[PDB]
């Protein structure tokens, strides 16, 4: 699941 500048 997507984190601010980073999608994991």
């Amino acid at each position: 699941d997507c984190f601010w500048x980073y999608c994991v």
